[PDB]
DNA sequence: GCATATGATAG
DNA sequence: CTATCATATGC
């Protein structure tokens, strides 16, 4: 994706909810990229009454991971570009995605991302992505699934 | 466009 | 390590 066009895929073995309370207040308690404190990984994650991505460094708040469009409770969440205090790119991309969590059996959760516009940019814009990015989110996606996994089916 | 540099991708 | 690809700075 992210050329054409940005889906994304994650199932999850618990509910929406879990899924929700993982993706977007449970920053912290995954281990692929928050794995670390007061910097991509502390005590926050994402803002809920605003929806916006930021955790707690010690002189503030650490890394914008997000902005978000739509935070639609454990449902939907729309959100934008933003990456970790590495050597990232800017937020020159918006890349925007609609997070279609989609409840099964209310303990099973496939999400689904539709966007296409500013995604799009593949190639140019995705390889200026590729410089830290490439080795959090979609590493989180893996960790994520798996803790999430634990919660209500292996552990 | 070339020397950087950073960042990933080549070898 | 040199390159080669992209992007950006720097000249």
């Amino acid at each position: 994706n992210y050329d054409p066009f940005v889906r994304h895929s994650v199932t999850v073995k618990a509910d929406r909810k879990t899924a929700f309370k993982t993706f977007l207040e449970g920053f912290p308690e995954w281990w692929p990229n928050n794995f670390r404190t007061t910097k991509v990984g502390a005590p926050l994650g994402v803002d809920k009454k605003g929806g916006r991505w930021y955790e707690i460094d010690e002189q503030g708040e650490e890394h914008t991971f997000g902005l978000i469009r739509k935070v639609d409770e454990p449902d939907t969440l729309v959100i934008g570009w933003r990456l970790n205090g590495f050597g990232r790119i800017d937020p020159d991309n918006s890349s925007e995605f609609t997070v279609t969590f989609v409840a099964d059996g209310q303990k099973k959760t496939r999400v689904d991302v539709e966007h296409t516009h500013f995604d799009r940019m593949g190639t140019k814009h995705a390889k200026r992505v590729r410089n830290g990015m490439d080795k959090g989110w979609p590493t989180i996606l893996q960790s994520f699934q798996d803790k999430i996994d634990e919660e209500g089916a292996k552990k």
